This record gives C-alpha cells, structure tokens and sequence, in this order.
C-alpha cells in the first residue's frame, strides 16, 4: 500500500499503527507519512506509544525530532528508524494536507466521519482512498475480510467500511454455517462486551443512550447492536433473519459472542463443531480460530484472530440429541484483531488498484 | 413458624436473618433462637451484621452479652430487643443441640450438606424440618414459591430445597408462558452473573472447575448451570426442553437472565409483553415484577422480587413480525430476593403443618 | 437564602440540590428557581435524579411538565411539589437570565469559571452572589465552614469559593491542632483518592496531566494537590509549612487523608486522640466527627461530615513514647459531605446579608 | 544451588519457579526436583503454569507424563526438557520425602510454617537448608539481598527468612540514606497495596483482622504492617525509629512505598535525589532502580527490581527550601521482584556452603 495516513491517533489508530509495525511492514511495504490528532506534541505521542495499561510496553525504539528548526516543540515521531509527521487536527477533513503530504490511502479513526460524504472530504484533500474503521452510513461499501473482501472493485469502491468489531467476529461464524451447508433460517445473538472509550467513569451525560452514561465499572448495562443486521449486508443470503443486543460489563478489553440459531437441515452439535475446527485449518485460516482449553477473557488479550471458537463451552452447553436448535460461543479481543483486519484490508485494496500485489 | 435455627451465618444466612427482621417478624411470628458459625464471638457477628459493603447499614439496634457469666466472651446477639444464641460450628450436623435449644425449623446455609441424608442429620439432632437454601440432591423435594409451593405435603417432605437463585428467577418466567398458553417447545438460556464467595481474588486453586479459579475481578468466565434443568423438576411439563450456561462478570451483586425460546403456537412479543405485565398485577404478584425505565444492574440492589422483567430491553431487541422465535430479559438481586423467598417458604411450610396459618 | 440558581447539574450540582431537599429546605427556606445544563429535557434530568449507581434511589417524588404549551418537550422539574426550570447551557455566564428569573445566589458547578472575573459574569447577568464549589483563582475569597466562615463580609465578598473536598477534610484537622495548642511546625500529607469524572475509562488523552489520562479502574496514579497549600489561606498561621500529594485508586466514592506532622511542644497521641474526640462533641460538632470501630471505605458512603477521624487506625500506628512526630488518619465521602457544606455556606452568607437569620 | 525443592505451588512458588526458568538456570545450575501442593494432577499444574491473568502466557513448553506406569494420572511436569515431580501435600513437613528425593535446599511457599521450628521439619525430612519466603518468627535469620546478605554464615544459618515484599522495597531506600550519610533520626511510612490471595471477594470471615474480611475489590482497607520494624532487624542502626501502616486498594498487582523521615544533617531533596539515582548505577545495581517518566502502576508489572524510585513524584512533592523533613516514593511489583530475590538468595547461600560459586 506504501503511502498511508492516519486520522485520529488513539486506541485503534494506535493499535493499527502498532500492528503494521509488529507485522514488519513499516518502511518496506507500508509507509506511514503522518498521523493527526488533537495536537502535535510529538513526545506525548511517544508516551502513548510506549506504555499501555492493557497490552503492555512497545517492543521498539521511540524517538522525537522537529521537521524544521523554528518549531517550539518536536513534531515528528521516529519509530525504529522511520519519520512520521504529527499534523494538526481539523474540524473538517477537507482541510487536510493529504495531496501535498503525498498520502493516497488514509485510515479514519476519529469516529466523526462515519457518513460517507463526510469522510469523502479526504479524497477532496488530495487523498485517494478512504477506509472507515467502523460501520459507515450512506452507501459506503462494507467489507469483512475472508467473507467478502473479494467484491472489492478498484473502480467502484472509494470510501469503504471495515465493519464493526462484533460484525467481524459474528460474520466468519455464519459464513461457514451457510457454506458447509447447515444454514440459518433465523438467529438471535447477545454480546458480553468490554467497556470502551465512550463510557463514563461515573454516572455521566448520555442523552441519546440514557443507560450508557451510567457508571461504567460498577454496572451491567443492556445495550443495542447493529452487528447482526450488517451481516446481512456482507452475506445478503441472510438479510433480516438475524438480530441482537449487547451487555457491557466492567472489563477493559476482550469480549465474546453468544449465537443462538435454528438450522436449515437436521444435524448435531458434533458435526458443526467439527466443521468449524476444520475451517480453521483451511479456507478461513487466520481469520477464524479455535480452542479446546479452559480459558478466560484475560487469555485472548493481544490475540490477532477475528473470531475464536470456544469448543468446550459450546459442546458442554447444548441440548442432547437436538437437531436444529443450537448455540455457539466465540471470543475476540475487540481492539487487537480488528486493528489487524484494518491493515489486512488496506494491503488487499492496494495490491488491487494494481498498487503491486504481495 | 415460631422456633427457627440457622446453620452457617454468612451472606445468605445473614441476608435471611435480616429479611424476617425488616419484614417485621422477629418476636411476633418467627423466633430466631440460635445461629451457628465458625466461632462464638457475638461482637464479630454484630460487626458483621451492622456494616455491609453492598446493601448498607443495619437499620436496627445490635447488642451483645453472655448467656452465663463464666464464659470469656459475649455469646448472645441482642437484636432490637431479642436474644439469639451464638452456637459452635460442627463438622457433623447430628451433633447440634436442636432438640435441646427447642428448635423445630432449621435453615441450612453452610453449603456443606446438600445431599439429603447429610442434611437429615438435623432431624437427628432433634430438629424437625430442614430447608436447604440451595439445590439439594438425593430425592429432597424442590420448591419454587408462586410456582409450586402448593405441592408441599406436611406428611411427606421433611428435608426440602428452595432451589437456587437463577432457578428462582427463570422459573416464574416460564410459568406464565406455559399457563397463558404460549408454550415452550424448546429453550436455551444465558445468565450474566455477578461473582460469589467461591471465586478467588487472584488466580487460585479450583481443581473441579479450572476456569473458576482464575482472578475474579479481572475476567469474563464461562461457566455451567443446572438452573434450566431444575426447572423441569418444578414444572415437569418441560422436562428435557431447557438448558443454558453462565458468564461470571466483575460485579459484586445482581445478575440477569437472557432466555431464548421457541413458542408452541403463533404470537407476537407485543402480546407476550402484556401477559407478563398483567401477571405482575394478578397471580404472580410480588414474585414476578416488571420495569419499563432505562435501569442498569445497580438499580436492582436490595430489590426483593424473584424475577424482574425488563420491557424496553425485550421489546427493542426481538425480530419484527416474528411468530415463535423470542428472547426475554429478566433481572434479579441474587442475594436479596432469594433470601426473602427462603423466609416465605418457612412460613408457608409452617402454617401448613397447621403450625398456625396466616 | 430563598432565591437560588444552579450552574451545571451533575454530581456536585446534583448532590447539592439533593442535600437541601433531604435537609428539608426546599420551599420553606431555599427556593431553587432554575437549574442549567447541556440541554433542557426535564425527564432526562428526572431519570438522572431518581437513580444513582452509588448513593441509591431518590426518596422523593419526581415529575415533569412544560412551562408554556408550545415547547416540544417538558422543561420543568416538579420535585415533591416544587417547580424548577430547566435552562439552556451557555458558553458565557453573562448570557444567563439571572436578573430575569429573579435569582440572587447562584451555585457554580460546571468547572469552567474558576477564575474570579469569569465567574463574575453571573453578577452581570443580574445575579447577586456567586459561590464557586471548587478552589477559585484571582482573588476570590475562600471559606471553610467551622474554620473561618465568620470572616465573610456581606459588603466585601461577592464571588467566593468553598474550597475543595480534600481542603474541607484536612482543614478542620489542623484547626483543632493549632487551637488546643499542639502546633504544626511542619507538615506533609497524602490522600488516597477515589477516581472522578475527569479520569478516562481506558487509556486516554490528557496533555496537561499525562498520568491522569491512563485507564482509571486499572491503576494507582500518583497525582498532585493544592489542598495543604490552600490551608494556609484559611489558617494564615500555617503558610508555607504544609504540602502533599494524591494517589488515585480504583474506587468510585469516598477518600482518605494521611497527615504526618511535627508538633510545636511535647505531647502524646493519647492526648491528641482525646482532644479530637472532644472537639467532635463541642465546637467542631457536625463538621468533624470520629470513629473507633473497624470500618472500611464503603462504610462512609452518604456520610455528611466534612472530616471523620479514624481512632484505631491512628492509635495503632504511631511510634511508642513519641513526643512530636505524629500521624493522623481521616475519612471523607468526597461527593456528599462537600455538597452539604456548600449549602451550609449559602445559608450562612444569606442570613448575613441580613437575608433573614436562622 | 543445583538440588532444589518447592513447598506450596502458587503465585510466589509459581513466580519463583518461573524466574529461575526465565533467568536460564533450570538444568544448568538449579535443578528443581519436585514441587508439592494440594494434589498431584500434573496437568492442572501445567494449566496454572501457562496461563496467568496478570503476567501473561508462559514463554516455554509445558508437558506431562507419569513417573511409573501404574499411576492413574500423569504425575510429572516436563518443562523445556526437564522433569519435575509432583508430590502429595502433607500437614506436617517432617513427612516430606526430602532426603530420599535428593533435595538439599527447599523453598517454603505454603504460608503455614513461618515459626522457625515448624519449618525446621524440612531438615528432619532430609532437607539440608530452608528459605522461608516470608517473615519468619522464632529466631530465624532475616536477609535482604544487597543490604545484608553478606552476614550469611554457612555454619550458623539453616532455616532463614527472605523477609517480606514491602521490607524488600523499604530496606534498599533506608540503606543508601544511612550509608551516603544523610541519616534517619526517625521515620514513618504508608504502603498503598494491591490485594492478595488472603482477601475475600465478598464480605467474608476474618476473625483476627475484621477489616480484612470485607469485600476486597469494593474498598480501601486500612491495615497493619511489620515491614518497618523488620528493617531494624536488617539494619540494627535503625531499631525502633521506624513504623507504618498499609492501605489495601482494588488493584491485582504492583504496590508503592510512601516514606516520610527526618534527616540527621541539613540537606536538600535535590541531593538525596542525586544520591539515589547514582546508587542505581553503582553498588545497589539491579536491586534499587529509578525512573523519571510519568508512569502508573500498570507500568511496573513484571519489573524484576526490588525497589523503583519515582523521581518526578518525589521532587514534585516536597516543601521548598526544606532541610530535614522529606518524603520519598518508590514502586514495586510485589510478586515478581520478590520472587527473583528468592532465587538470588538461594544461589548466594549455595555458592557459600562452598556449593560452588558463580
Ligand atoms: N476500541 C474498540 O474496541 C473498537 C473496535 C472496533 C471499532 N472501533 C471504532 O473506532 C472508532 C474509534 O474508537 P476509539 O475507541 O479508538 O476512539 P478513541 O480511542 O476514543 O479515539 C478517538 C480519537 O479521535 C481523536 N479526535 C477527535 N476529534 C478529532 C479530529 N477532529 N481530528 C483528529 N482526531 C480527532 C481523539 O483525540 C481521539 O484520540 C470508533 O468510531 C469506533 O466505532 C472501536
Ligand atoms: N448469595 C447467593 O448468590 C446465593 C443465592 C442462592 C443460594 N446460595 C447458596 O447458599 C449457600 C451459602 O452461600 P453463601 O454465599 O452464604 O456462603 P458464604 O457466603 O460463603 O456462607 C458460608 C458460611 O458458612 C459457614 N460455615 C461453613 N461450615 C460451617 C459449619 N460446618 N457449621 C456452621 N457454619 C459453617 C462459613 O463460616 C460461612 O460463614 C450455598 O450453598 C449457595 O449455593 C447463594
Ligand atoms: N465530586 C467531587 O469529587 C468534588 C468535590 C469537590 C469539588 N468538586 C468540583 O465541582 C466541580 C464539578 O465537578 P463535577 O464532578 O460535578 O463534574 P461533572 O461531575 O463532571 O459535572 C459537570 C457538569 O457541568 C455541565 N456543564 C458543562 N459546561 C456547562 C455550561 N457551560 N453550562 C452549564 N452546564 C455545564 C456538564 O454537562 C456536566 O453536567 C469541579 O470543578 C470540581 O472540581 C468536585
Ligand atoms: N503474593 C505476594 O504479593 C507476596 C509477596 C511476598 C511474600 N508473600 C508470602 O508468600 C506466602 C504465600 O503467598 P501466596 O500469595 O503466594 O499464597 P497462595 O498464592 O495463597 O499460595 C499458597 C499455596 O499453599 C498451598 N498449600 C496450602 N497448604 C499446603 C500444604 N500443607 N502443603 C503444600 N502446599 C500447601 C496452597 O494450595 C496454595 O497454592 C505468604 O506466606 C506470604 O506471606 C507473598
């Protein structure tokens, strides 16, 4: 993909940078030109980059410098040799130095430009392709790697969406259920979810979501989800046969899916279980994973899979002799894996604008 | 019920004593003679009784003294005027002074005599009726109030069991389903549960449940449950049609039930909603309640209902135009409500041994 | 104080309204005319008023309505019979309808006009007396009740400040030290503090306090404090003899002060203990309290004292035979008590503008 | 040290094993023969060894096998090539197969044999030297590496103590204060401490420490310490000039020291600060560490120093122009570093019974 920019430098924007460093690609394949956020103090950025409450220390050298010598405060990050420019946040993306800086693919991480025309200002700033790191609205095309990232059309798709974190976990499960031919005549899902950057420490103000403003670490907070819905988007086979809800509980990372569906033919949990495990070793490799150990949420932190099927949980917990009525359980680190998928899409698209394959 | 004894004085045994007190029954109707635990320092008991990290300060006067004046340390609780005797914990219940203290109904709260013959040792110490405040085994009778407490037979049942907390929350749900004639042909359930006194603070030893031993306030911990199972005991109609699992999340009290079921004949969530709200006002009154405000877990503390139906959560989150495939959400304060049902059971059983009716 | 207005309706502004209500002063003595925040949906206010994750459910009747019937959504709170007006938040306080609504004492609770000229804009909107519910700057007068509230001068002070919470807890401590004649020649202090509405749930952006931005419920976070500092303002006697720091620990409410000081003339902790317990019963009554039970943080919730002296903790933990080198431990519910002092200050100031004395 | 046994396999016993693996010494220098705990299911042990809620995954291969082929369940751990025997827990250490198994130094981690004669049963089981991983009583000799581990006398000291975790953090600080000649005429200390394996998840039973049985993750719990006291033991210069207390707050690892002392000569914080930093690079190397970044508790997890001096915290927070009255701040991961020190003592002692130096 080579020339890359990053809009909004926190958590995902931070984990996204990090993945492409950890996967050894910075300055051989992907060239992060600049990052942009609510400032340009390059050493806060370096502080944020080295020390993380959940995922741990950065395993790389972080350094700072000034572009030009009339600056006041260092304005460039120098990660493992490479120079990335800190740029000053803008209320409207049209005012980004994209074309000038020499950026062609930009990655959206603010959370303020979900609507497709909004994010489209990046193109107008001389950016060339936009990937919205969340569920976009207004006719942006949604991709879920390993389920439908082959629909990507270099001529058609210009501002795209990489879906949600929960959509990315649910989608790979439904795909092999449909493809190996068990089916979903209908389905319902819960997600037990870690708290995020949009919750408050103490009872706060949330005038659209009343329940969401309440004290984050003191509660279980029922909440809504669009994850299922969007699946229909990515697998149009399944439109309006699925839905769900979310509970937010006081854990700082990692989350899980609880899927209850009715099948299209007579099976057993035993046969589904075996199908899944095997897609792990074949076509869904490195997207879908699986486990048969007795693990807890702590144990998937920094796990770069999109979806990890908990085998004993499922087998242990369905009705015996049943033929259609099944539940499935699947983990996912909501920051880490999704962030990898963001880089995965970016390389794919590039390669495909015949921006050199890999 | 007049003469009562309590075996194991913590959490449940503490909540249970407190219940009958707040419900004003101590010394008019129920007569707590003695309690027993891992000692006989009555002031540690009083300290334990007056201050609680979750439910708050005791609204009653606590006081200690000694039975006879050659004792060493006070051994009688003097609550709001009444004199309860602190009694020394025993490895074997057949060694309790039940007959002698003059105790006839005894409340098992240790967690150590769930097996019917074990818990029968109380009858052997001169005790007369024994309620197990937890799912028993070995042919002890299981009761759920407002669901089947009327099958109680003064002649037949002497060691009985008031189910579990989750069984007491799910049970009334399914009840009015079957009754108002919706049916459950097949059902699956999840409960997101607060942690308990059997988890560990840090990674611990749990050779029976490996996942249970992990650090409790740092994890989501999948776990099993017999709760649905036991429902078919209480409503035989539904034997072998129900099952589910639990998730232990880092909250100290309150929990929630997520039921997903398939109806027996066509309906709409609209009508199921209504039927549930009516049952609240009629036959299931004070057992099952409902809410249509935007409450979170913390809002259910010290709520003495068995099951509380969350209406917005439900209505918001089902499929449109659906006939048979439905999901229901119900809250419950896992300590409190269950402690009140325990008292409710003792009284019923009492009046029924023509131990004077109310 | 009769006519009152409140600026910023959360936590403190919510606790402050609640205080005068529980202390039965709404509509006899104090007259809350209007409140103002980031909107005017009076039912979100009522939802906010009735349910609290820490302090519990409102013991009063909450109700909403509209001022005039061309409004769109209810805009008046109707608490226990009284009609408060919801008023639209303003970037600049000189744009408040103070004069017009007929408001004379206004309570600043936003956290945005600490600078004396800024907070003076209220006088400019027709308001008459302004209390800053947080340490102010720029020559605003600082008061601490039961320590120096008597220096208040109806003619002199118009924009005033009720200190901080920690300043309100430490201050009374040092007071009776100096008075009973022990002296402080030099002192240092730590407070172990609960987290607040300015921390972040996950690793966040805090370019001013770098350590402050880190995940709040996962850390011990050293931090500074001006609390001792401001003490020399309130007791000038001790200027430049005090200082200390804070540690932010993962609890939602309540905090503690750990004072270490050097006396002016010989004594024993035994005598210091006694003097403190007496002051509780005499001149500092209702401000400073004490305890000699084995209470933990949770036991201080909704405790309306300014400072609570932990006697066992202190006596247990000083050097034997020591004359001058001493450590003192005092608790405090950082939200609640301070909200009550704020009301206490308004009344005092009121009566003093001969706004009728109590 | 070569032949080593381990009594009680959790947390320290686990972190102690782990250190000597991580420091590359298993089966070149230290030979762990067997471990012993509340069972002999070698694969739980392997589960406990690989997955840790706080510190992360084991970076090594874990495997299981049976000693002899009539066993029922694997009974040997096979870590990175090496075979360690799982042995069955005993109520009295005299009944350990120490001499037979071929063990000479054993490491005590149960917590049940602190009294010197109790732990001395290991010698009587054919063990040769005992190191109690905690503060022993009854005339065991206490060592604090890098402060007085040179007093060790191969002929005199047979059951020794490696002190406490807090004693290990405090001791290195006082040592360079005394040695560089600033002094301690007197001192007082607080420690803000992570919760441990002896706290309860919910209000529990703790009849010696009432405050310690309360709900661990919901409170700040004042507590007592012997740490200061024991310093006098290790630095007899300082006997009865020091004391302290502990607060336990809801964080699962890492803790910090707050030291307030009066010096023996006129100095400045600037000169102390410089002394410390420099002992880091000289004689106290790898025991005492230091930092001048803006870090929080999460950032020292798995930090193998005994004591880490927070430079900005101290400098930021003392009185200006002061000459005698000072506080110091210092971090420590309570499991990790202390566990390294345990191995450090063991090698030292060995080398010294002329069990071959290094
Ligand atoms: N963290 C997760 O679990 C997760 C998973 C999948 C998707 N997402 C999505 O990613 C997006 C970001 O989430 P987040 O948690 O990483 O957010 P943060 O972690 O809340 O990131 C937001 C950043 O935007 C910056 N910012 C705000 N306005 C800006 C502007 N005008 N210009 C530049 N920067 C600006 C902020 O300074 C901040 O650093 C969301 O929209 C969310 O839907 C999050
Ligand atoms: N609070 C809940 O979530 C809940 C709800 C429903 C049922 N229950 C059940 O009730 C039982 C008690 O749980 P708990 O939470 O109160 O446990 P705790 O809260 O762990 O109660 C146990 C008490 O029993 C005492 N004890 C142990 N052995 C004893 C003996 N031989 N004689 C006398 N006292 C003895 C202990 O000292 C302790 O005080 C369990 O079996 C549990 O399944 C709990
Ligand atoms: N609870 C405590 O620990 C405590 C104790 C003593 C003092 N204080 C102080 O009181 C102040 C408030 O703290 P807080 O905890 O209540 O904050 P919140 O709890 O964060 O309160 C802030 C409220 O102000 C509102 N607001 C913001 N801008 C506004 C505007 N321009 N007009 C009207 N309303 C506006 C916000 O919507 C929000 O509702 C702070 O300055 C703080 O220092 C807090
Ligand atoms: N974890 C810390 O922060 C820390 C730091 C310094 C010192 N320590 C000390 O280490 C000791 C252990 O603490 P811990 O937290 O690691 O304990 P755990 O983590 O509570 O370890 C105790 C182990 O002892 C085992 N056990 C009990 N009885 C036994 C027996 N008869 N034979 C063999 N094994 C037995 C248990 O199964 C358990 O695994 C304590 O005495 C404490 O003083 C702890």
């Amino acid at each position: 993909t080579i020339k890359v920019g990053i809009n909004g430098f926190g958590r995902i924007g931070r984990m996204v940078f990090q993945a492409l460093c950890d996967d050894g690609l910075l300055g051989n394949e992907i060239d992060v030109v600049a990052v942009v956020d609510m400032n340009t103090d390059a050493r806060y950025f370096a502080y944020q980059m080295k020390y993380d409450s959940v995922h741990g220390k950065f395993k790389h050298s972080v350094s700072t410098t000034k572009s030009k010598p009339s600056v006041a405060k260092d304005d460039t990050l120098v990660v493992n040799g490479h120079r990335i420019l800190c740029v000053k946040a803008q209320r409207n993306p049209a005012d980004l130095p994209w074309g000038k800086l020499g950026v062609e693919y930009v990655i959206e991480s603010t959370g303020l430009f979900t609507v497709k025309s909004a994010a489209e200002g990046h193109l107008r700033g001389g950016a060339r392709k936009v990937v919205i790191s969340a569920p976009a609205s207004g006719g942006a095309k949604t991709f879920v790697m390993g389920v439908n990232h082959n629909n990507y059309n270099p001529r058609e798709q210009h501002v795209v969406s990489n879906a949600s974190c929960t959509t990315n976990c649910l989608a790979p499960l439904v795909h092999v259920l449909v493809k190996e031919g068990f089916g979903i005549s209908t389905g319902l899902m819960t997600t037990v979810h870690s708290y995020t950057a949009t919750q408050k420490t103490v009872d706060g103000v949330s005038v659209k979501d009343w329940r969401g403003g309440r004290a984050a670490a003191l509660n279980i907070i029922p909440s809504t989800t669009g994850a299922a819905k969007a699946v229909g988007m990515v697998i149009p086979s399944t439109q309006g046969k699925l839905t769900g809800m979310a509970f937010r509980v006081p854990t700082a990372d990692v989350s899980v899916v609880d899927l209850t569906f009715i099948a299209t033919r007579d099976t057993s949990i035993k046969e589904i279980d075996a199908a899944l495990k095997r897609a792990s070793k074949t076509y869904m490799k490195n997207i879908l994973g699986y486990t048969d150990e007795e693990l807890v949420s702590a144990d998937f932190i920094s796990d770069s899979r999109s979806s990890i099927y908990d085998s004993k949980a499922t087998l242990q917990n369905n009705l015996p002799n049943e033929r259609r009525f099944f539940k499935i359980v699947s983990w996912y680190d909501n920051e880490w894996g999704y962030s990898h998928r963001v880089v995965d899409l970016v390389r794919h698209m590039a390669a495909r604008d015949r921006a050199a394959k890999l």
